[PDB]
């Protein structure tokens, strides 16, 4: 492989989506759901950059960010959001020093279920 | 599993992040490169419905639609078709009666390869 990307994000779905993208490339992704669970990776398994979903709970992607930015062992590892929107303005101000850029996560499994739901599921 | 679905799109790509899509969710996915390809499978293992994408070379998705419908065997299979930007007003009028309603092909892989090629490769 060449590069190892920690995903991390609280839908399995998108989880697994970005793990196919990846390993078609030969990235080498691992996954997190949390970020909890992200923060166990970095330690673990340090990747060469970190896909970060912006919301989840208990603790959101933003607060995820200021650990790993915080904690001296994971500060210098490159993190792009994961977002459902472009970030604002005073997001890319405030967060510049922290992340690379963002990508828009995708949103084809809504509308590929339902539309394959109504045609073949009984109404 | 529940619904054979039948995946037919020329980039690789596109067709394993479906697949992933399909799996996670228990549908079966079986899968095309082609129009030609796509006419085979419908023969050989005919599925609940076809996701077809509408480029292509040499036969495109509109040509291939053309094929399904009117070849008395397969005309019965419900078609949603893949698309990277929405159906003009004209063809859901013309192809109504081909098709069930089309979905927007993902975008994120060009994104996100993008993202980390800027980050990670030596410039």
């Amino acid at each position: 492989s060449l590069y190892t990307i920690l995903v991390v994000d609280d839908s399995p779905m998108i989880v697994d989506v970005f793990v196919t993208m990846l390993e078609r490339g030969g990235y080498r992704p691992i996954t997190a759901f949390s970020g909890e669970e992200c923060l166990e990776a970095l330690n673990a398994t340090p990747p060469d950059l970190v896909l970060l979903d912006i919301m989840m709970e208990p603790m959101d992607g933003w607060e995820t960010l200021e650990r790993i930015k915080t904690d001296p062992a994971t500060r210098d590892i490159p993190v792009l959001m994961l977002t459902a929107k472009p970030l604002t303005p005073e997001e890319a101000n405030e967060y510049g020093s922290y992340i690379e850029d963002y990508i828009l996560k995708p949103t084809t499994h809504h509308q590929l279920y339902e539309a394959i739901e109504h045609v073949l599921a009984r109404r």
